[PDB]
């Protein structure tokens, strides 16, 4: 039975939540709030969707998050706590409220802050390749990993998320070539870009547009082969690649002057620039590296999840309809 809401205005927007969350303070922009969930003891973070039936790309993302999210059940990925609206029937329904724990810090706070030791660093990109190879086992791609999508708390315990520094920086070569289809390693790409980062402090491709963004990757693993060319099926984009002054591939060693020479050849592994040849997240767990953590009995895969739902052609007043039912049908977590 529909708990008791309150109403009250932050940061100029209104707030109706049950009386389960408390103290609700702002952190910034949809939008969110810090509060206190009275009744797991939990801090939390209440995010209030932006206008979710604006349009039928609103609706869409609102129903595809909520379905999302409520799928998503493991340890190094967003959880849902909570869902709600403050309306009793579909007909007053406007409003989507998402509850997960409250998040510290992202990645960008712990490399901007510092630069990691070795230690840490395996431990932080063992986590994203673990929560990785549960999403990638459901069949999604995340497409934008970059460090401040990844929430890593005092306890040094990660979680990726998609919180909706440019994202082209650690952004696969073929997103950059506008390839139509692109596999699960986009993902490996751009862990590689940021294991990088954390590694020496600086960005590894922090390039200003797309073609300034594919200069600076080839530079480092040299332009594609003959065995490469073959499989680029643009006519426009196998003639730019041939037009182009061959660059070989630099030695990774010499560039990563001083890093573990097992984080070196994980890198090298990673950031291939064939995908067919790309590590993947559940053979990434198993190189020497992560030798301190690696466990195959603790390394579990996600139940199938269907993306052929969120991907229909629906009237906004449909996809509203479907978004009212997840919220209905919401079962919470155990605490
Ligand atoms: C927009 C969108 C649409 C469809 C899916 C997602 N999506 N996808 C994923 C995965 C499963 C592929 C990794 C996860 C999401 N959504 C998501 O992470 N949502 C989310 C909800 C709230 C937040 N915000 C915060 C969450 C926790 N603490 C915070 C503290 C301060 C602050 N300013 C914000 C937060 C960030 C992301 C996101
Ligand atoms: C200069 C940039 C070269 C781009 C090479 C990227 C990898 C190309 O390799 C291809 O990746 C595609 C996307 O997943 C897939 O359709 C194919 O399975 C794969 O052969």
């Amino acid at each position: 039975e529909r708990p008791t809401f309150y109403r009250q205005e932050l940061n100029k927007t209104i707030w109706e939540v049950p009386e389960r969350y408390q103290n609700l303070s702002p952190v910034g922009s949809g939008s969110v709030c810090a509060a206190f969930d009275t009744k797991t003891g939990l801090r939390v973070a209440v995010k209030k969707l932006s206008r979710p039936f604006q349009s039928i790309i609103h609706a869409k993302r609102t129903y595809r998050e909520l379905r999302l999210l409520k799928h998503m059940k493991h340890e190094n990925v967003i959880g849902l706590l909570d869902v709600f609206t403050p309306a009793r029937s579909l007909e007053e329904f406007n409003d989507v409220y998402l509850v997960t724990h409250l998040m510290g810090a992202d990645l960008n706070n712990i490399v901007k802050s510092q630069k990691l030791t070795d230690d840490h660093v395996q431990f932080l990109i063992y986590q994203i390749l673990r929560g990785l190879k549960y999403i990638h086992s459901a069949d999604i791609i995340h497409r934008d990993l970059k460090p401040s999508n990844l929430a890593v708390n005092e306890d040094s315990e990660l979680k990726i998320l998609d919180f909706g520094v440019a994202t082209r920086w650690y952004r696969a070569p073929e997103i950059m070539l506008n390839w139509m289809h692109y596999n699960q390693t986009v993902d490996i790409w751009s862990v590689g870009c940021i294991m990088a980062e954390l590694l020496t402090g600086r960005t590894l491709f922090p390039g200003t547009d797309h073609i300034d963004q594919l200069k600076l990757i080839l530079r480092l693993v040299g332009t594609p082969g003959a065995e490469l060319l073959k499989k680029i099926s643009s006519e426009s984009a196998r003639n730019y690649i041939q037009s182009l002054t061959q660059m070989p591939k630099m030695n990774f060693a010499n560039v990563f002057i001083g890093a573990n020479p097992l984080a070196v050849d994980l890198l090298e592994k990673m950031l291939v620039l064939d995908s067919d040849k790309r590590i993947t997240a559940a053979q990434a767990l198993a190189h020497a590296y992560f030798a301190q953590y690696h466990d195959p009995d603790d390394e579990p895969v996600a139940d199938p999840y269907d993306q052929s739902l969120e991907s229909r052609d629906l009237l906004i007043d449909e996809w509203k309809s479907l978004t009212y039912d997840e919220v209905i049908s919401f079962v919470p977590p155990p605490l």
